[PDB]
């Protein structure tokens, strides 16, 4: 088939909100979109996992975990999930510091993606091509001492998690493994996926 540009699968098959966050992110990471185009698909991805892995869990008028899969969530619902990745550097230390003196977890040493109010712990979230339990141990060892819970996914469905707590309902992870699978596929119909998968 013929080859299609990286760019023109990023906008076509990632929300315009998830792609701007993207885009401003590589410019505070020093990197171009326009050049390193694998690497922005990839953060596009981590990005849409780290909200998908959030929607739809609340913590009821009761303090009990639940899911609302609805457009209307009653008022008195409470995100279970903060996010923190997606913000700018100074937002995100801002949220960072503000759940940290309010519940008294320590302070992470790197910015996590999100933090559980359920669980109380703040998560890494991980999306790899390479095999799970590699890209798992390389996070950790960049976490070192570790409050901060891990969750990996990799693009064929295998997951790793710090204790094998995977902190979601199956449901959930499977929404996140099937969009997974949609972009590799997708990637792959416009011969995208090979080099995408070896760029790691
Ligand atoms: N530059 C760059 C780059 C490329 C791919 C992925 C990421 C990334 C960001 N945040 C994360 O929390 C994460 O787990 C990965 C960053
Ligand atoms: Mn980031
Ligand atoms: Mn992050
Ligand atoms: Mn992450």
């Amino acid at each position: 088939g013929p080859l299609g540009s990286m760019e023109d699968f990023v906008r076509q098959c990632f929300n315009p909100m998830i792609v701007e966050l993207a885009e401003k992110a590589m410019k505070e990471y020093g990197e171009d979109p326009k050049i390193e185009t694998n690497k922005f698909a990839a953060i596009c991805t981590h990005l849409e996992v780290c909200f998908m892995y959030s929607d739809f869990h609340f913590i009821d008028e009761r303090g009990e975990s639940i899911i609302v899969e609805s457009g209307d969530p009653n008022a008195l619902l409470k995100h279970r999930f903060e996010i923190i990745e997606g913000r700018d550097r100074i937002m995100a230390w801002t949220v960072v510091n503000s759940i940290c003196n309010t519940t008294g977890v320590e302070k992470p040493k790197f910015l996590p993606d999100l933090y559980d109010y359920k669980e109380n712990r703040f998560i890494e979230i991980g999306v790899t091509r390479r095999e799970v339990h590699i890209y798992y141990l390389e996070k950790a060892n960049k976490i070192k001492s570790e409050k901060t819970h891990i969750h990996i996914f990799s693009f064929t469905g295998e997951e790793m998690a710090t204790k094998a707590d995977y902190t979601l309902d199956e449901e959930s992870r499977a929404r996140i493994k099937t969009r997974l699978f949609t972009i590799r596929q997708e990637m792959a119909s416009r011969s995208l996926w090979d080099s995408f998968r070896q760029s790691e």
